[PDB]
């Protein structure tokens, strides 16, 4: 059997239906989760507080991500993983419930951001990688001969601010490209020290 609880903030809520088996543990982790989540306020237009449900159980995701770490909220991280993704991931990826959530309901780029995160690293966390290869319908149709991909890669003077983009590519997806950032600044630095000036051209370091 399945005791039902409400994650909930102010007026949006949503229900989830935990087995009974870990009904305590599901109440503690939301206890703390409703501890660690603000008041709610009128359009919900401040941040740091969902917009939609679905934002919410994104947060809740995120925040039994953060507690569990590869044993104890393991069970209900993948539960609340499944509900999450039967209710609101039709069978379709994260970035497309993220541009509906944009799109049609009222929710910030940065909610979305910060929704995508929390799933994504909840699916990462709870040993269920992406090796199961998508049915997107572009690559698709590449396959079935209905498309031709050209990829096409930018440089200089597209934009002033471009540590930014990298700033947001490591926040959101740090499980996905640490490991190749932190291999990129190490490489990096290996360069910079055996090559004879580097140092002198990187003042402020690299």
């Amino acid at each position: 059997s399945t005791r039902p609880l409400t994650l909930s903030h102010g007026s949006l809520e949503h229900v989830l239906l935990v087995p009974t088996a870990s009904f305590f543990i599901a109440s503690q982790l939301q206890e703390q989760f409703n501890k660690i989540l603000p008041e709610p306020t009128e359009g919900f237009a401040a941040d740091d507080e969902p917009t939609t449900p679905a934002e919410l159980v994104g947060k809740f995701l995120g925040y039994v991500s953060s507690l569990v770490e590869p044993g104890q909220f393991d069970q209900v991280l993948n539960l609340c993983l499944t509900e999450f993704e039967n209710c609101y991931l039709e069978g379709n990826d994260i970035h497309a419930l993220a541009a509906k959530l944009l799109q049609e309901n009222d929710t910030t780029l940065v909610k979305t951001k910060e929704l995508i995160k929390n799933y994504i690293t909840a699916r990462i966390m709870a040993k269920r990688p992406f090796d199961k290869k998508s049915n997107s319908a572009l690559f698709r149709a590449v396959g079935e001969g209905n498309a031709q991909l050209v990829a096409i890669f930018g440089g200089q003077g597209n934009t002033d601010d471009y540590f930014e983009e990298l700033r947001d590519l490591y926040q959101t997806y740090h499980v996905l490209v640490g490991d190749l950032i932190k291999f990129s600044a190490e490489t990096l630095s290996e360069l910079i020290r055996t090559t004879l000036d580097a140092e002198k051209v990187f003042t402020q370091g690299l």
